[PDB]
């Protein structure tokens, strides 16, 4: 089969590198001085490997070569969990026959793959390492500094990785908790390969991604729905934070919206997961929101300890499934039942709230209802996924139009969408 890589990635603010290196040196690990890693990644003209979330490189460490294939896995905040397979090489030339068949989607290497792959991008960086023990786990800390480059287009590498060599993922999260007491770290959801692929397309500006309806598997239980909901909210926070720190000022609003979605998900599942399961998480989210609101700089806001601690708290809560020990028998029964059936009930609950609030025109008092309206839209986004996507998104579009118009003060559009929303019927059972 494949091996399994588990590592937590933090992007490091450039000014914080020296202070980080000093801190890492107080942990009492086995330290290795920087070594240059030279990598070339390979890809076809039709972006075949990228289409499968899989990356192929040859790594050089002082004339010693290694071929590595990573395949589709999971990214949760900064935590990358990818299957991989590494093969030692005698010289820098690919040998695709050495990889197991389970690497390939069809169980067979495409006939022309070796012939049509070209060098698409490189990563050239110096890696400094600390090996540390946390409980019964062993973790390799890597500090990477250099470049990722696709022809003309390059961007800096300045990041920290905590790779689990053996043991438990909880140990990685424990280690992270010590490090985010100081500024200069943010969880990074983009692999070096993902950034390399983007540069190779001419490094176009990334666009804001509005949240769309969550689609959870048929037969999923409520717990699976909950996991998918929090995965989505964290992914939307990560994506928009990356855009914001890269210079998109409009993305700030979407960072706050994603944090709002976390809160609304906690409320949605609050009949099952008690409020006390998320006391500390919600406290940290409040301080993060305040820091974001008052920030003069995206860089300062994003690399702050308020943001760092709040984000790590959410990642840990999700990955550790921290709700589980709080569930009594009744709650366990409800969380193990159908998400589809749960969703039908809660769609009606949120529709009742929307109808009662917006059945009449509200004059100068629309803006005070924004939090309620936003909660209900967010809740329906998480719940509406078992129906026809065209019908369901069309239903939501009218409430979303109302929310936009209220937020920007468009009097005509407020009344238009309020009427459209009150004239449409429900789509659910
Ligand atoms: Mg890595
Ligand atoms: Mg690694």
């Amino acid at each position: 089969a494949m091996a399994q890589e588990i590592e937590l990635k933090f992007i490091v603010n450039h000014s914080a590198v020296e202070a980080l290196r000093d801190h890492l040196n107080t942990l009492g690990g086995e330290h290795h001085d920087p070594v240059q890693l030279l990598n070339i990644y390979y890809e076809t003209p039709d972006n075949w490997l990228r289409g499968h979330d899989m990356g192929l490189r040859i790594r050089g460490e002082n004339g010693r070569y290694e071929m590595t294939m990573k395949v589709a896995g999971r990214v949760t905040g900064g935590l990358h969990q990818r299957p991989e397979y590494n093969v030692a090489l005698s010289e820098p030339t690919l040998d695709l026959a050495q990889l197991p068949t389970e690497v390939w989607p069809n169980g067979e290497l495409p006939a022309d793959l070796a012939s049509r792959v070209q060098p698409l991008f490189s990563t050239d960086f110096y890696r400094e390492k600390w090996l540390v023990a946390v409980d019964d786990s062993r973790i390799e800390i890597a500090l990477d500094q250099g470049e990722v480059k696709a022809g003309e287009f390059a961007e800096p590498i300045c990041e920290l990785e905590l790779e689990l060599l053996s043991g438990d993922t909880r140990a990685v999260l424990k280690l992270a908790n010590q490090l985010v007491s100081q500024t200069g770290l943010r969880q990074g959801s983009l692999s070096k390969a993902a950034r390399g692929y983007h540069l190779a397309q001419g490094n176009p500006a990334r666009e804001i991604k509005p949240t769309t309806i969550l689609h959870v598997a048929a037969k999923a239980d409520v717990e699976q729905g909950l996991e998918a909901a929090f995965e989505l909210a964290l992914a939307q926070w990560q994506y928009h934070e990356e855009l914001w720190v890269r210079g998109n000022d409009a993305a700030k609003e979407q960072v706050l919206a994603a944090i709002g979605l976390v809160r609304h998900a906690l409320m949605l599942f609050g009949g099952i997961v008690p409020r006390k399961a998320s006391t500390h998480l919600r406290d940290l989210l409040t301080q993060c929101e305040a820091t974001i609101a008052s920030a003069v700089s995206a860089v300062t806001a994003v690399y702050s300890t308020e943001t760092a601690m709040a984000k790590l708290a959410l990642t840990e809560w999700l990955v550790s499934k921290a709700w589980q020990p709080f569930l009594d028998a009744k709650a366990q029964g409800k969380i193990s039942d159908s998400f589809k059936r749960f969703a039908d009930i809660h769609l009606s609950r949120h529709a009742a709230e929307l109808k009662s609030v917006f059945c009449q025109p509200l004059g100068d008092r629309y803006h005070d209802q924004l939090p309620r309206l936003t909660r209900d839209i967010d809740s329906i986004l998480l719940l509406a996924g078992y129906y026809d996507p065209v019908v369901a998104q069309a239903w939501l579009e009218n409430w979303q139009g109302l929310r936009h118009a209220i937020a920007t003060g468009q009097r005509i559009e407020i009344e238009h969408f309020r009427n459209e929303a009150n004239n449409q019927e429900p789509f659910w059972l």
